[PDB]
């Protein structure tokens, strides 16, 4: 089973905008390029977010670790099994993600997927962030989360949680209209309360936000500022009920994506029951 | 196996009475209804104890969680593999109890008991206790427990054991009259040190006690006060030899039905021995 | 000196949307009344603020503990030796407030104050909040501190520190227009960063706001979500400069009076140095 | 496989001097008799240490607990396949044990043992000791120790690992004569470094001694003078290589039987390596 | 009394070389000007360091702190009965270095030395190193420590511990030649170990070095490795014996004075005993 | 598979010259000699290090330790399933090391291992360090590590991981010239990061070096100083990229043979995601 | 007031002897020599016992130190006050104690005493112990205590209370006869229990004891051990009533004159009630 998510990448219309977001406002280090990627840190890896110019304004791949070589190959066993699709990154491809190796496929609604061994840390390039914050809570949890708009949530769950080894934590009936409210079902691989939510979303792109987790509140408050300062604030700060994310939520020069900045969520393992929530907010995050 | 007591229903014949002892004397919220069953809540869940009304004056169902669709299926195929009759609660049931998915049952001697996964939680409706009670102790360990009576101790314990997946922690001796005595058997299914116990005691009701665990000394102080200015106590405090639960007992509305009270009582774990005990109370309890 | 601010005195034109306010809403406990003043707790002190009709729609009386009765003559000695006329309460106003001893002045300004000792405890009626709030916090740091209105801030501050024994914390320049500015002067006499501020705001009001300190950060949370529903959010979340305090601010019924609902401020001792700062808030606050 | 050692019954010829033996000088509190035997208790349990009349003037049996009945079933099953005669103790033996269930055997060479489940624990009577002793370490540890003479170590070793499941600790070379060792072998069967150890001695006892554990290193010291002023001592105070017991050594009233009463030992688990030490002592523990 | 050391002023020939030195080698917030000096912050204040053009090449000013307006009034007094000449530091002056108020005198040697209270702080602007560093440990023990070179010391030691009030710690015997050593006196005026030593060094600066202490041994390794890629490293990492700083030593672009970059140390209290030491290093710093 | 490294004999041209640098540089114990080995022991183990007359000038055999004499002969198995010669140690071999059982190999490339389980501690005998060094940690992570050289690493891995279950922990691009590198595989067997490394290295020695581990920073320090009057030191202080260890080199009396002495490395566990690293400083180690 | 005991001088008969005793049984470690004396350290200071020869075979002067040159001054007004003489000690004198001055007097009773500040410490040379002892309890306690023997304990009680400012802790009534018993009464001067203890025994040296208190209750144990390979041992094992010191004692080379081996005591304060004692041990110490 995946361990836990180690990158993401997108593919967006003003790289400019992306790099001024991810660091004078979000506080990631610039890290350099690979290819025509730029690249991204938020702690010792070589990279975390990389941003590539493309039409898409979207997610474009999204990369899936687990320990060690044996662990990739009983992956690829378990993609052939179930009969789906993939291939081995080559070396230019290795090389360009900075991995030991990796399997090339998509999920069933075409998000590319990454699944990747051996990622490289920079421990000599010690984490300097771009704005004032004081850190983000990665290791063992990965980078972070994000929600994942499909088509089919019973396709989209089989998948994540039959062939790729995710495990569903919750869910939470989100009310859309006055009596349309859409299931988003939270899935973690490791203790991140989530890693990828599910959810049948009216909206043309691949994801509807990520979120990076901060180490403390200040360093959430001091994000709301600069965010609002950019003029992108689309929530006030706010508590989820499930994980009890404390976090806001802004636009990305992507329209449509959105960035979630939180701190203090609760973590799982295997003793977490599926509950039902009603609401996304235990308080908080009125909509602006 | 169920994983802990989650919820329980009382059919009683003064509603009313129920109402204010749950709120003002044991500082339950009061959480509106469902059907005809007003709805109490003890914490995060949507309700945790249900009284609608009937002449049973009696527990009319308990509630036995598990945590995910799987699990429930998995009980499922334990009670076909046994041989005991059930039926899936069907949608109305499901909306009614606030649930996912439930099993619908009876142990070998009438009492209803409900198998399920998926209750629902209100975050955003932070509990609100109607007496002055700083909280209770529930989380994984469930609600709390109840003492079941039964006219054969061996053949309960086979059906909660062998099916239902409890673990026997202790028997205590308790002498009734001159030269007679009832084993009382403690099972757990958590950290709970019991959540059902078992005992042929001569009583005309399915059970003789449920038991609630305050956060503090206080709480527990401050109830037995509460309940005694309403003239229901029915032992002083104290504390038992087993489960180390110092607490006070009442009467319910319901005539032969009481409650329990308490504060601090031991845990468990896989390594818990087996043992015999002579008296309920290491001290106090003393019977008024 | 003054040791804490242990109560306030409020005369309303709208006593009904005040009981509304500090109960629903701020989730103070109603706690009867004492001649024409509905009376609300924060903690185990018989009360803690009062409610009376009146035009003013401001604060009428503010009460400063000290520890003991000789404690009391000192502060009288101390007002005669500074020339500042007072009184000794009655037999009637010890009853109406429910102290051993008082002395009745007014600082340069017309504030009433009353030094006062020997208050009312009922740990018999234990605290109930009638929203959810987990509880204040209060102690020796008394109830909170509010900001007094005052023509001319070096005459007040004499007074608070000559007088009353109140130390400076430190001094925030509050920009009001272009090149306006106010020297808000921030007094403790306590381990409460502070207990009154002092500022020359252009306000028709004796005070601009008072605060509540709540235990957690959800406490505060939740609070901006039940104020909000109230249409009374002056404030978005926030965290101030000096005190550290992460709060919202919200109208009172009495117009140009806000109540402040805050966590986590830092504490302060006979090392704290004074300081200046430019801002109120180090993050947040965004009139609304 | 057995869990801890429980009690301990000695058959001695001088049964008042072993009852002020085991209360006024090592601590234990009297808990009247069963049938012929004298009892004494260091805890919770009923009894620990049974003293009846008899020639023998050695230990009698060993209780060797298990935590169910289901687990003493299994016991059974691993006689019989080892081909390990033993029977089943009757209704009187239980009653006299005061335990739920037992089976009967000996060690190949000749010492009774009890495998049993559900001791009697009596929290109503909490333990008073009848000399000044804090208490004693035993829960999930047991009682305590104790070293088994044997004429052949090998295949004492096999029964107690292969049958009855105790696990090799270390062994020590104790130096008897100039060019003559013998070789202990210490096994546990839970976290206590030893509950049992084989050793070749030339002593016409079933035991060398057993061994006490104490709270506090005072207890330890205290005792040392108490047993010094009945003339019993044997070894000064001293620390053990292997465990790290910190003790002494005393005379029982039955010649050659020695008990240990001690402190601060280290404690084991499924990482301890096995390791051969070339002397008893760490330091101390010179013989008198 | 002083109660730390608050800033420091240098004059210096290469004012870009100081810029990029304190900002990406030792870490420094680069944050604006003030009329023609450059400002660094190291935590919340709004300046800490200040390099302005001039010849010297040298510490122009160090600001010593005191925590009110009385404090400082006091100090005045014990200027005055001591015959200093000091100056009041007009409004240009304060506005310069954003204080509230401040005394302008020199050291019986030449440094000025500014006497301040009121200092600036921008909490709204948070920290942010421009080299990876965690931050720095400033608060009560201000910003570091630094070694004032002085042709007489008994006539420095007066004037510091008598008129300012700082206290010695200890006392190090520098083996300059064969036979030839200078003691450096070690002051304290707060729990950092020192704030100034005092040193008859025959060099021609005013300092010997200025010390900023990080919060993480690593901070130190990484900090070591930008300043031997710029090629100022002047000592290897080392421990003193005295206050147990580990660190290092390098150029700044000014000659002859240097940079001390340190973690750890000890830190004093009234309890601390003067004694005597015959080198600056317990271990390490060998010169290079 | 192998628990730990407890053993290191090397064989060596100046036997006086390695006694001191063991003793008065490193500062271990001497401990006697067994046969023409000196030993030296790190802690209560009767020998860690022996040192024996040979023109090898390199590492002669390295003692891997298991917990008991079963698991030696599943290690016996593994070796005859995997077609590896070994033979069974003599008693002769047996008591020169200490141990209770031994099994004797070599690795692919011709380096002498012996498989061991019951080793000597002489508890008795307590530590006692040759030169200023608290202490070491060794315990269950045995006594450090090596980096071992080969001509081919893959076919080294698969003999340490597949036959002697060793884990990948991490990687290593070690640049060696413009366009070089040698990647070095970091092997643990417990908590310890490393036991062995695995390198192609152009060196003619078994071993680039090993390491021990002191208990604190000052420990490293003063043995740096040691080293360095000694004139041995081959690296500054530093620490690695991959395990954290913060430590210093230096060459052994064997040329090409070097000793790292170090402090406060990173430990692993099962869930130790492999990585790769581009250097092997995180700061310092600058070769000297 | 002295603030602490910090050398002991003592002349004795076998020079070598108490070197082989210090060295090897008690575990200091040789420091050099001063003049015709041997030094001995137990941590950073230079030295903390001096033996020189002499037919004395007693202590020959204590060392009493305070915290800086003032405190000495002080120290010297008291004696003028008092009346009691002394004088300065020389250039020659403060060189060989390695302090920065000194008083040399002598108590009521001939024992030499050296009121001193500004001892030398050499961290640059740590600690290493002669002989297995993990470290010495010292620091702001100073180095120990001893027992001083006088011909009149109330004349002895006035100068070391009244003018050396040491303060009562407690005494005991030591049993010396039948009916005889010696009231020993001990002052502290800092949180040591004891420093210095008055006692009219009838031996003919100046002190009975000297005591040195160890980190571990190990080291103590391993101690008696070395003591009694020397055929040294004066008392067994025990603990005393007053101070709780648990100990052994074990005679110096100088007839009459023992050291005492300890650890764990309680330590005092300004709320130290004085009590009086009937015995000496709380347990053990049997004299051999
Ligand atoms: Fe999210
Ligand atoms: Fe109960
Ligand atoms: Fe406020
Ligand atoms: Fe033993
Ligand atoms: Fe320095
Ligand atoms: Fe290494
Ligand atoms: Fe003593």
């Amino acid at each position: 089973s995946i361990e836990r998510l180690g990158y993401l990448g997108f593919a967006v219309k003003d790289v400019p905008a992306w790099d001024h977001f991810l660091t004078k406002s979000v506080g990631l280090m610039a890290a350099g390029s690979a290819g025509d990627a730029a690249l991204y840190r938020a702690d010792q890896r070589a990279w975390r977010i990389a941003v590539q110019p493309g039409e898409l304004d979207d997610l474009a791949y999204a990369g899936l670790e687990v320990d060690d070589a044996a662990a990739l190959e009983r992956m690829a066993d378990k993609l052939r099994q179930a009969g789906v699709a993939f291939t081995r990154g080559d070396e230019a491809l290795m090389q360009q993600r900075k991995v030991m190796g990796l399997l090339c496929l998509q999920d069933p609604f075409g998000l590319p997927l990454e699944i990747y061994y051996g990622p490289a840390e920079i421990f000599h390039e010690p984490f300097l962030p771009s704005a004032p914050v004081s850190g983000f809570v990665t290791g063992d949890q990965g980078i972070g989360h994000f929600v994942r708009c499909v088509p089919d949530t019973a396709k989209a769950m089989a998948f994540y949680t039959e062939v790729l080894g995710f495990v569903l934590s919750d869910i939470i009936d989100i009310q859309m209209g006055p009596e349309t409210s859409v299931p988003a079902h939270f899935l973690h691989c490791n203790g991140r309360h989530h890693t990828i939510a599910l959810a049948a979303f009216p909206i043309p792109k691949r994801i509807h936000h990520f979120m990076l987790q901060a180490n403390t509140i200040d360093d959430v408050g001091y994000a709301f500022d600069r965010l609002d300062a950019a003029g992108r604030i689309t929530s006030l700060l706010g508590r989820h009920t499930n994980d009890q994310t404390l976090s806001f939520y802004a636009d990305t020069p992507s329209p449509m994506i959105e960035v979630e900045f939180g701190w203090g969520p609760r973590t799982v393992d295997s003793s977490w029951t599926v509950a039902r929530h009603s609401r996304t907010a235990m308080w908080g995050h009125k909509s602006v």
